[PDB]
């Protein structure tokens, strides 16, 4: 089945295209190729500073009659320097303008942390610590709720929230919309069993990011583990005459997750979508879950002092 039901009654494609680190010089072609081979879900963010080039591609394929807007599922995220309630609408509208759209299918609070407002996406002090803003999760959520009530987004959710931060929102007095999705890092070295268990039990769909372990992450160190190069996983893939990446994409799919692998290479974009023609066995799944090391690609330690830093909690 290719789509999962959200709590807003809409259906979200379980396989989408990641765009973090896709250069503007290449992401337009990436998206065009993706849509041509079947992707309908694109994961975006204002902080990725390529939304205009993503919008170029969508506009194009709409104009070529390859797809209709209704068939697309476009995701973006509210960046940390816009968590003040008076800044959320503007941030959302900038993303809409850049993507040349009239609505987003899903809009996420990108991180639970608010940062000092300003042009700087990661404001630091003279010391190198990120400068927080005096905003909180609940007020920011209320602001996200207005975007639904105004017709700008069909659904709202969160990203990189721990189960206690998700809880705050759920128990929010006067809650208007429950979160639809929590997008979190998830892959065989960070299997997220507990948080997935919590979210799915609350009827919140989980999206797995960095499913290939983000080898292009700019802070990679050579000693870091490498999922795509893991011989144990290469062996699972060779058993199914599939590539390591296809295995890494198919894994979260069989855990009822959404997954959003990133590529700007047309061959790999196609390859990565060809994961609906095979099944990981029960042993394969068990084996892959067993590689958990609680290893995070995305956890900027310059944020570990923010009151809302998400990863001090077990989950
Ligand atoms: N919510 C947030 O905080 C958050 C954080 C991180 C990521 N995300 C989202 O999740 C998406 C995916 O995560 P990610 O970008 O960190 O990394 P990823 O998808 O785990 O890995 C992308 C890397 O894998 C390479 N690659 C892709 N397909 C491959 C294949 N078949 N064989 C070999 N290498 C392949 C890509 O190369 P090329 O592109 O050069 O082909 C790129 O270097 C993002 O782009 C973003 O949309 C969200
Ligand atoms: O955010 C994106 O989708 C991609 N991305 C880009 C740059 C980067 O450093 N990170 C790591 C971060 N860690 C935290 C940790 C916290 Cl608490 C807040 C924000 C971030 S950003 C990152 O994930």
């Amino acid at each position: 089945a290719s789509r999962i039901l959200l709590n807003n009654g809409a259906k979200m494609p379980i396989l989408g295209l990641g765009t973090w680190k896709s250069p503007p010089g290449q992401v337009t072609e990436a998206v065009k190729v993706a849509i041509d081979v079947g992707y309908r879900h694109i994961d975006c963010a204002h902080v990725y500073q390529n939304e205009n080039e993503v919008g170029v591609a969508i506009q194009e394929k709409l104009r070529e009659q390859v797809v209709k807007r209704e068939e697309l599922f476009i995701v973006s995220k509210l960046w940390c320097t816009y968590h003040e309630k008076g800044l959320v609408k503007g941030a959302c509208q900038k993303t809409l303008s850049d993507l040349k759209l009239d609505y987003l299918d899903l809009y996420l609070i990108h991180w639970p942390t608010g940062f000092k407002p300003g042009k700087e996406f990661f404001p630091l002090d003279e010391s190198g610590n990120v400068v927080p803003s005096d905003t909180n999760i609940l007020d920011t959520w209320a602001a996200m709720e207005e975007l639904v009530d105004e017709g700008l987004v069909k659904a709202i959710g969160i990203s990189n929230f721990n189960h206690l931060q998700v809880e705050m929102i759920l128990n929010k007095p006067g809650l208007k919309y429950k979160p639809a999705v929590n997008q979190i890092e998830c892959h065989p070295y960070l299997t997220q069993e507990k948080l997935i268990q919590y979210c799915q039990s609350k009827g919140i769909v989980v999206t797995a990011y960095s499913p290939l372990g983000s080898p292009d992450r700019p802070w990679a160190k050579p000693e870091d583990p490498s999922l795509l190069e893991d011989p144990r996983i290469k062996a699972i893939a060779a058993k199914h005459n599939k590539t390591t990446a296809q295995v890494l994409i198919r894994f979260p799919m069989q855990r009822n997750l959404v997954v959003i692998p990133k590529s700007v290479t047309p061959e790999r974009i196609a390859e990565n979508f060809k994961v609906f023609d095979f099944e990981l066995s029960s042993q394969d799944m068990t084996t892959l879950l067993s590689y958990n090391r609680n290893w995070r690609v995305c956890a900027l330690l310059r944020c570990t002092s923010h009151k809302d830093y998400p990863f001090h909690e077990e989950f």
